[PDB]
């Protein structure tokens, strides 16, 4: 392909330590012609509060994703007490045509942000 | 006075306003893991939507909170990227408390907040 | 109701209202200086209810000033930030009611505005 | 780890992309009270804006970061409710690190995130 590798990314960061959040459970899930919720992928976020290798542009068709994100566990380990259960991100894919995606969530125990920044990687 | 226990407060970050007539509908879990409807309605022109429990009926349990963000933005002529923006939590677990969820809504973007007031004693 | 610049501040952290937050407001003058426009400090339910009124808030530039370094340092935490300001200009399209929210973190902090409108 | 000292990364809520062109002028303030220019540019097609200073360059001081969002909406053809977004911190006072101020952008709406990091070694 072109640049990128992954269609399909995420970045979650820190609000409270500005910095990159580690070790966060992220799972996607896709809406199967019946309604209900497939499998899609599971990574978990590296050093950088990226996760890559979740999915090819092949595997990555049109259709409803599902990206959760296991903010509690997150900080629990840290001694800390969170309002949300997770954070979950829906949205369609690849409707427009075949290009590449960013889910970034930014961290803090009552309260969160995703943004997306969806690319043409052909212009 | 906070009559209930659950509040949502929408705004819109593209035009300064309140969001408007956004569809808000909360579900509960059950004891087997399903969802069962708790209660439904769409903000004020104040943004607010509120009356939508009593202490009373909002019990322990995991909640979920659902807003209809798309139909929103796609009423301004607008293509949003979430489908719907969504907050789940454990609510009234540790005690009989008053939540309030705040959400600022964008085409591509949202932030939440819980705001847990403490009740007078 | 009555108060035309309104502001809330909210922690993120402690998940309940930004308590004793001091905020300072700048006029611009004509002079081309700021001229100290109001003062104060949030109380308990995070807002500042009564910083001015209808009659002496004029139109032209507002400096808003959030002074979140003090606030955050007195929890024992050291923040990023030496504050968190916000600048617009008011009025300048009609006299409508101003509303500047803030979500307050350590590290990161969200300003927005709710411009209303004096209804009946 | 980040490679260059201090990094900034701007984006569009609205269109869901990099926000492209955004002047960034960088301010350190003088043992007087005063503001000297210490660095400016624009941001690239990524959103984010490279090589602003070194780490020679960038010794302990408070250092601002100015961000004319004013203008970005308006050649949109939007009118924003700010005149500008401001960024102000204190640098390489507890060590030297690498920093990374990020903002995500809306008419009437931003929130800014900073991401320290202790340069590699
Ligand atoms: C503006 C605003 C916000 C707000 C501000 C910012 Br910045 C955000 O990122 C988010 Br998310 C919510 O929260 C509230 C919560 C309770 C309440 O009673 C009123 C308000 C209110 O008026
Ligand atoms: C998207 C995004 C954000 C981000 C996301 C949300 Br949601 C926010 O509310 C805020 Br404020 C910032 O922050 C970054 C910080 C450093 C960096 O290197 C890259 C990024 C990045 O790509």
């Amino acid at each position: 392909a072109g640049e990128s590798k992954c269609p399909l990314m995420v970045k979650v960061l820190d609000a409270v330590r500005g910095s990159p959040a580690v070790d966060v459970a992220v799972k996607v899930f896709k809406k199967t012609a019946d309604g209900s919720w497939e499998p899609f992928a599971s990574g978990k976020t590296a050093e950088s509060g990226e996760l890559h290798g979740l999915t090819t542009d092949e595997k990555f068709t049109e259709g409803v994703y599902r990206v959760e994100l296991d903010t509690k566990s997150y900080w629990k380990a840290l001694g800390i007490s969170p309002f949300h259960e997770y954070a979950e991100v829906v949205f369609t894919a690849n409707d427009s045509g075949h290009r590449h995606y960013t889910i970034a969530a930014l961290l803090s125990p009552y309260s969160y942000s995703t943004t997306a920044v969806v690319s043409n990687p052909q212009n």
